[PDB]
């Protein structure tokens, strides 16, 4: 049965709830993001409302087969009104589409809903800024101070600065990025841009691609392998027996495998930096773990609840465990006393 925390009090609406059947009394069903966790559950057979970016909606009537009559996308930064409940849609620097959700209740009770989101201060100037929440629903998953990354930008840099690199040195080498839903395009697009290829993949990934709007993307991806010097697998081929074997199928064209794959989170980002970074290498073939994170960090996510000051906090990551809970709750207290709110 759907959680409390899928649930909007004093609505008809649900969030990211699709897993549960017929939800009790929900009249409308949003969905933050394209990520299988969150929309498991719907197919062409679905037919209440579903509310979400143009983005979202695009891959919902292309990969999921949802009929268009029912799928009800919504602008971004724009104030829209359903079921006569006021909605805006916020950007979540997450993966293409995602949103967070700012509902006004008839009663004047302000709710944010984040989905999965990577905190940022830009976040601070939309129309966040110009009232007051009363409950934030907050992706909690890096809520613990062990969880430090760098900035996006600084985990590019590496990756570009060691593909080329790599390719200059050695010409017959091949570049592979892992995926294993939308979001970190840029590891991949960054690294071909400086190397002057394309993007390599299977059909079904380059129309998933197609479905995100990105600018020049004809230009950045393809669907043949071998005008590509950089290829794109499935995370679980990202291991030296899948590489081994991709490298067996482009019949002598590379001598050799340089492959990324972005994690979350390791624990080695409490001893390295991201310039310390090493790989792990078998033969011909070294393998990069790089912390491209698309959720915040502990610290990022502390600045922007205590910039927001919400009344109430609820989490809606690493809830399962009366452990991890009582720690979150503890964090928010401190957090909550430190900022003086
Ligand atoms: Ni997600």
């Amino acid at each position: 049965t759907c959680p409390f925390y899928k649930k909007i009090p004093g609505t008809g609406f649900t969030v990211d709830a699709f897993q549960y059947g017929v939800v009790e009394g929900c009249t409308a069903y949003f969905l933050t993001h394209f990520h299988s966790d969150h929309y498991a559950g719907l197919s062409k057979h679905f037919t209440f409302p579903v509310y979400c970016s143009e983005i979202t909606g695009n891959l919902l009537k292309n990969k999921l087969h949802v009929q268009e009559q029912y799928i009800h996308p919504l602008p971004l930064d724009t104030e829209c009104i359903v079921n006569g409940v006021k909605v805006v849609l916020l950007d979540a620097n997450h993966c293409p589409g995602a949103v967070m959700i700012l509902f006004y209740l008839p009663n004047g009770t302000v709710i944010l809903h984040t989905g999965d989101f990577r905190a940022d201060p830009s976040m601070e100037r939309s129309l966040l800024a110009d009232q007051k929440v009363h409950m934030l629903y907050l992706d909690t998953t890096y809520c613990s101070p062990e969880y430090t990354f760098p900035s996006q930008q600084e985990v590019i840099r590496f990756a570009i600065n060691t593909a080329f690199e790599a390719v200059t040195l050695n010409p017959h080498a091949l570049v592979v990025c892992g995926t294993y839903s939308i979001g970190k395009e840029k590891v991949f697009l960054a690294i071909a841009d400086v190397l002057g290829s394309k993007v390599g993949m299977s059909q079904e990934k380059y129309k998933t691609l197609q479905c995100l709007n990105i600018p020049e993307i004809n230009s950045l991806i393809t669907t043949d392998m071998c005008s590509s010097l950089v290829h794109l697998l499935p995370m679980m081929q990202i291991n030296f027996k899948g590489l081994q074997s991709h490298l067996k199928k482009c019949g002598g064209k590379y001598n050799q495998i340089l492959a990324f794959r972005p994690t979350g989170w390791t624990h080695s980002n409490k001893f390295t930096r991201i310039a310390d970074v090493i790989p792990q290498t078998k033969g011909n073939i070294s393998i990069y773990g790089i912390p491209y994170s698309e959720h915040s960090s502990y610290l990022e996510m502390k600045r922007f609840v205590q910039w927001l000051k919400p009344q109430k906090i609820i989490p809606t990551v690493n809830v399962g465990t009366w452990k991890s809970r009582s720690t979150m709750e503890k964090y928010f207290r401190e957090w909550k006393l430190e900022a003086g709110y």
